[PDB]
């Protein structure tokens, strides 16, 4: 698009796709529905919420001027999970496995 054109493509076609395909991705695919999940404090504690669909649509809409802004959103998805929940929680173990895959794919991203 503009800055980091091949890198934004990689984030969309490799990183996002491979995280989505991962079997643990489903709790991270859409914004947390705090009414349906009965979590009235979720959006009190998490002020920068992020999910894979928001990243997907942002990439589709060319929202990111550079790849680092998209990487920030991926990292925020994980950090929000560890902030809201506790060690040993099922959602935290799922996030950790996804984050390990994310770090592999990010490490393989070709330079600009």
């Amino acid at each position: 698009g503009a800055a980091s054109t091949n890198q934004l493509q990689y984030l969309q076609k490799v990183v996002l796709k491979d995280l989505w395909k991962h079997s643990f991705s489903w709790p991270f695919q859409r914004p947390v529905d705090a009414v349906k999940l009965q979590l009235p404090d979720y959006y009190t504690i998490i002020k920068n919420p992020m999910d894979l669909n928001t990243i997907k649509k942002r990439l589709e809409n060319k929202y990111y001027a550079k790849a680092s802004e998209c990487i920030e959103d991926f990292n925020t998805m994980f950090s929000n999970c560890y902030l809201y929940n506790k060690p040993g929680d099922d959602i935290v173990l799922m996030a950790q496995a996804l984050e390990k895959l994310f770090m592999q794919k990010l490490s393989q991203m070709p330079q600009e």
